[PDB]
């Protein structure tokens, strides 16, 4: 599985989703999560986000461990996103600020 993490969040572009294959990324209000039961580790997407958010889960950030179960969790309760829409008004202001978990939105 292929993890979004820290950086997605208020940033959310929706770049990854155009090229997945298998549509497996959930839309939450300001992040976007990999359904990991469903992912195939094409990592198609990694190049695509402009964030740099999501990682194999092999190479997740070891302070970043909590997105790995945090995808998981969350993938269960969003709806899917199967098409790319603007990025949040505000993505550039908030792409590479640290900490924004505290941020999240369910
Ligand atoms: S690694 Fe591939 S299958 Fe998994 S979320 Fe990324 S694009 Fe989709
Ligand atoms: S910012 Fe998030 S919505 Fe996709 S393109 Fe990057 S993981």
């Amino acid at each position: 599985a292929f993890v979004v993490t820290d950086n997605c969040i208020k940033c959310k572009y929706t770049d990854c989703v155009e090229v997945c294959p298998v549509d497996c990324f959930y839309e939450g209000p300001n992040f976007l999560v990999i359904h990991p039961d469903e992912c195939i580790d094409c990592a198609l997407c990694e190049p695509e986000c402009p964030a740099q958010a999501i990682f194999s889960e092999d190479e997740v950030p070891e302070d970043m461990q909590e997105f790995i179960q945090l995808n998981a969790e969350l993938a269960e309760v969003w709806p899917n996103i199967t098409e790319k829409k603007d990025p949040l008004p505000d993505a550039e202001d908030w792409d590479g600020v640290k900490g924004k978990l505290q941020h999240l939105e369910r």
